[PDB]
């Protein structure tokens, strides 16, 4: 904030940031309270097996095994998709674009940021579901019958890595914004003014990671670099479905995530 531009640069930070917590109702800080057990929150009831998944739907309240799971994700990410939609509306510059490079900028942005925001929810044991209320062992998730065995396992690896950033909701929020504005998505129209506003996010999460993590070197680099993990979830996912829908043909798609996934990639 030290000039007039970085100034600007900051009140860009603070809005993302104020509309990041509008929009979505488990942040980082609030799983990460929970995760490690701080006294602001409230414990979760642990899902490491069949007898405790059995509890867990009387004590959450939130068929094989397997599908009733995987659906739940897709539940999960149908919700996420409408929180997302109304944050990237907040994104000045965003509902001012051609209304069909709204729509392909979503199309294309939302798994990347269900997959970066899973992680804020996720440690190397687990993660969190039903809002926090319940923690599902990753050794559980392994458990599966295929072809539903590895789904999470790219997911866990990536947060993994992506949580050694230590990265809060400030610096996600702008992180986030930079993944929708996305000038390299398929078929847009009018890449320019996506660009314009990218540039603008990009210099605004920059001096956000430098004022927020004055000590962590190249972090906006090594960020950035963590958008190729994200793609890379995203396609094996996308293999993952053409598989399943071949030898479960009894599995329903939500119609938004349908049409995420139509021609996708
Ligand atoms: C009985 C039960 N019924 N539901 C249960 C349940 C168990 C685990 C859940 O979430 C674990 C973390 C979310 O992981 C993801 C999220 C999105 C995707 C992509 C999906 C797509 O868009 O195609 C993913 F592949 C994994 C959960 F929400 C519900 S237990």
């Amino acid at each position: 904030g030290l000039n007039p531009e970085s100034a600007d640069l900051r009140a860009l930070a603070k809005h993302l940031y104020d509309s990041y917590i509008k929009s979505f109702p488990l942040t980082k800080a609030k799983a990460r309270a929970i995760l490690t057990g701080k006294t602001t929150d409230k414990s979760p009831f642990v899902i490491y097996d069949m007898n405790s998944l059995m509890m867990g739907e009387d004590k959450i309240k939130f068929k094989e095994v397997a599908i009733r799971i995987f659906q739940g994700c897709q539940f999960r990410s149908v919700e996420a998709v409408q929180e997302i939609t109304e944050y990237a509306k907040s994104i000045p510059g965003f509902v001012n674009l051609d209304l069909n490079d709204q729509v392909t900028l979503l199309k294309y942005g939302v798994h990347e940021i269900i997959y970066t925001m899973l992680a804020s929810l996720m440690n190397k044991d687990g993660v969190l579901i039903s809002e926090g209320q319940g923690f599902m062992t990753r050794e559980f998730l392994k458990s599966l019958r295929k072809p539903f065995g590895d789904f999470m396992e790219p997911k866990f690896e990536f947060a993994v890595k992506f949580n050694a950033l230590e990265l809060d909701d400030s610096d996600l929020a702008i992180f986030i914004a930079v993944i929708i504005l996305s000038g390299d998505r398929p078929g847009l129209l009018n890449v320019k003014p996506i660009e314009d506003i990218q540039d603008n996010l990009l210099q605004a999460l920059e001096l956000q990671l430098k004022l927020n993590h004055p000590e962590s070197s190249q972090l906006f680099a090594k960020l950035l670099q963590k958008m190729t993990d994200l793609r890379q979830i995203v396609t094996e996912h996308v293999q993952l479905l053409q598989v399943i829908k071949k030898t479960e043909t009894d599995m329903s798609l939500h119609p938004l995530l349908q049409e995420i996934y139509k021609d996708l990639y």
